[PDB]
């Protein structure tokens, strides 16, 4: 019974259930975000990026005292759990993403681009499966 079966108050269980409605997307793909498929960005399932975006639906739950703000994480989020390097580092990709991810009305798929861009920085936590058998073709160590 992983995170898939472990849901917080509502900030998630609600956003997830709501996302499964508003976005009518599979709450499973979004439930994977909690797993560790971060590497798997919209590139595969944008819904996961949209659902997560809707996750902020209520910042009151996400941030009681203003822990952060979807799209624009306060200096608290990217600090209380950010690497001294990630501080500026992110400013690197975020500079290439945020620049490519304007405040388009499709923020759902726009802002997310960034909300996920940085997420990629995590995908390279300690393990970097730069090459992981996906289709089982000549590319990754099958």
């Amino acid at each position: 019974s992983p995170e898939i079966m472990k849901n917080l108050s509502n900030n998630f269980g609600k956003a997830m259930d709501q996302c499964k409605d508003e976005l009518s997307l599979p709450d499973s793909v979004v439930a994977d975000l909690y797993n560790f498929w971060k590497d798997d960005y919209v590139m595969t399932d944008r819904l996961a990026g949209c659902a997560i975006n809707c996750l902020a639906t209520k910042l009151d739950v996400v941030d009681p005292d203003g822990n952060l703000h979807h799209g624009n994480a306060k200096d608290f989020a990217m600090k209380h759990g950010a690497d001294e390097t990630m501080a500026q580092q992110l400013v690197d990709i975020i500079h290439g993403c945020e620049k490519s991810a304007p405040p388009n009305d499709d923020k759902c798929m726009k802002t997310i681009d960034v909300a996920m861009c940085f997420k990629k920085e995590i995908h390279k936590l300690n393990w970097v499966p730069n090459m992981d058998l996906v289709i089982g073709e000549v590319l990754a160590e099958v």
